[PDB]
């Protein structure tokens, strides 16, 4: 509360460390599906039933260009990457493989570094 603070955490190298994050994300080999918005005028549905389409380069984008108020705004992002990957694709095909996958991957990078 006002005058109340936990002791203060050292977050000036949390930009740097989401950056890494994002680069070891972008370089998976099972990245591919998520590199690059889903093209909405190529993939049938998509623009109707994903409210909020994300994707790495926007991640990137938004990182880069201060969009990112703290570190859960980045998860959020990273994560719903995932969870629209989730909600479009069969569990039992290759990009619903590479989705659960790269969020497994995500999770552990986030534990370790944070
Ligand atoms: C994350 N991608 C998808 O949920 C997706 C769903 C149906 C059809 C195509 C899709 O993504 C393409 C992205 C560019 O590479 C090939 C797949």
């Amino acid at each position: 509360s006002m005058s109340v603070k936990k002791p203060k955490r050292d977050d000036s190298k949390d930009l740097a460390l989401c950056s890494m994050i994002l680069t070891e994300m972008e370089t998976h080999e099972d990245a591919w599906p998520f590199l690059l918005p889903v093209n909405l005028k190529l993939v049938p549905g998509y623009k109707k039933v994903i409210k909020k389409p994300m994707d790495f380069s926007t991640i990137r984008e938004k990182l880069s260009s201060g969009q990112y108020p703290n570190l859960e705004t980045f998860a959020l992002d990273v994560r719903l990457v995932f969870d629209n990957c989730e909600t479009f694709n069969e569990d039992d095909s290759d990009i619903g493989r590479a989705g659960h996958n790269m969020r497994k991957y995500f999770e552990k990078k986030w534990t370790d570094t944070f």
